[PDB]
């Protein structure tokens, strides 16, 4: 057959699973404060059980780090407690990355085995538009070489050295650039989620990907991701585009049918071609890709068998 | 600041380790048995360590996916074991990838755990030489496009599939080609080493390394390893160069000085160069590296931090 183990969403729902695990209420209300109209039923049936076989690989991984470091009789030079866990998160642009990562950074950081879990996004790593101009790379924002490639390598290997201080550089949507001096602290967590369209993608080295442990890839049809695209860009209409100080301010005076044209454009010409040539092709690379129906509810859970 | 924690030889011989299992008659007699001039002192020393080291990993790897199964409530498509845990081991021509790869396959077999281990060359991936002369590849024979890169990802997914059955084909240093008909069939082993000048290589899709658990680079410095090539050049005049099926006989007549003249050939247009454009940027990318001295005898060690 094939590397995964592949559940359809009644299979995964049919499944007699070891505990209950039971969202408090409390939690619940944490899980609203995210909420994008985030799904509470979904959390609670799809993402609590995937955050609970992700605990199991984070948990046998301390215990690893001791047993090895048991028999090493620690060394001085071997590290006194694990390096943190980092779990990246592939997908398109608007399949729903960031609410994805922020749900597995909430619900993983309810066991006591690994309370203390960040999330950092790759968006951070994007030159700035001054230095992508200077580059003529523009229209290429958000294609690999969009990236300051070295600056991400050395943040994830930083925090996989077990540093106990790493900074990653902030980007704003709103300004559509890299804030100047804006940074995150990351404290050597027991998890780093690292969240971008880039995570998986390969190169001629060693390459981030290569200091995960786990990571996910974020799945939908073409075309549904293409009419969620569409339909967030309205919205930021009068969300984002109506601030102004938002250099895509010009956009919130379109009708509907005139930022359809205008965002489907973007779409076909730059985020589309992106998905088709960068990020679809890192899929297979994923420990666990979620695929997504048009209503966003996943469909399709495959897990590397273990 | 480092992904790896480092000791030199002194600083791993000073180490205080748990205790055993010290190697019985025996293991000996039959680590004898590959023993191109094999140091003793060394697989006790540094591989049985070494090889206890990679245990833990794949105890934690059985116990990861039982406590996975167990959570899942043993579902009708997960498998009903783990699939094999499958080892890589890089490194130059002639730098000992074969010879640390049958090693471990004999030290790791002795654990209960896992006794079934197998060990597979890419060697056999190669193109026949038919097919390379079809593809005016000849020149470039153990470059990264002289492999059927295709096959060996079907045959090493195949194995992390948890199939009963898969086939690899069989080269023949002697005749300088693969077997045409030959099989080498592995069979769901607990582990498996692929040994490989490509094993760590990267390419922008699902690559092999993708589906190692555990990786290894046997390391050395270049000017060493043109000597040992040399000299294992050199003495296949005795072996291999001297049956007159060889596809290099002619090499046999050949003089000491005359050897040497035409082996710095073959190593200063051929090996070296893939030694440095294709074998070394992988390096990072192994769990393992360990690098050797001059006479054979490991002088540093590389681990991943846990
Ligand atoms: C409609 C929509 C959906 C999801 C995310 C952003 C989004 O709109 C952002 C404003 S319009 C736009 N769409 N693509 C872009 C450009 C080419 N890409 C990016 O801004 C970009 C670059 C790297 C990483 C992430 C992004 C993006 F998500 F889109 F913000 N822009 C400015
Ligand atoms: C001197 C020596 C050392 C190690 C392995 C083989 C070996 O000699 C084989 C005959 S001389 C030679 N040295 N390099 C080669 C050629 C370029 N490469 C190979 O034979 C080859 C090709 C693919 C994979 C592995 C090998 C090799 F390891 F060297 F056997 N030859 C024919």
């Amino acid at each position: 057959p094939s590397p995964y183990v592949e559940f359809d969403r009644r299979q995964w729902r049919a499944l007699r699973m070891s505990t209950p695990l039971a969202l408090t209420e409390e939690e619940l209300v944490g899980l609203r404060g995210l909420g994008e109209q985030i799904d509470l039923l979904e959390v609670e049936e799809v993402y609590l059980p995937l955050a609970r076989l992700i605990h199991l690989q984070v948990a046998a991984r301390q215990r690893l780090f001791a047993a090895t470091a048991e028999f090493l009789g620690e060394p001085q030079q071997n590290p006194d407690r694990p390096v943190p866990f980092i779990i990246g998160v592939a997908g398109s642009v608007a399949v729903g990355k960031s609410t994805t990562a922020r749900v597995l950074q909430a619900l993983l950081a309810r066991w006591d085995h690994h309370p203390r879990v960040d999330l950092v996004t790759t968006d951070g790593f994007l030159y700035p538009n001054a230095e992508l101009q200077r580059r003529n790379l523009m229209h290429r924002k958000g294609f690999p070489e969009s990236y300051n490639r070295r600056a991400l390598m050395r943040f994830v290997t930083s925090v996989k050295s077990g540093s106990d201080y790493a900074c990653a550089p902030v980007y704003s949507h709103l300004h559509y650039d890299i804030i100047p001096g804006a940074e995150q602290v990351v404290r050597h967590p027991d998890i780093l989620i690292l969240e971008g369209l880039n995570v998986l993608q390969t190169g001629p080295t060693l390459m981030v990907s290569d200091l995960f442990d786990f990571s996910l890839y974020v799945d939908a049809r073409i075309e549904d991701i293409e009419q969620w695209y569409v339909s967030r860009f309205l919205a930021m209409r009068t969300t984002a585009f109506a601030d102004p100080e938002s250099h895509f301010h010009h956009y919130a005076a379109f009708s509907d049918s005139q930022a359809v044209v205008a965002a489907r454009e973007i779409w076909r010409t730059i985020n589309r071609p992106n998905l088709v040539e960068n990020i679809l092709p890192t899929r297979p690379r994923a420990t666990l890709v979620l695929r997504k129906d048009a209503d966003h509810s996943i469909n399709r859970l495959r897990l590397r068998k273990l």
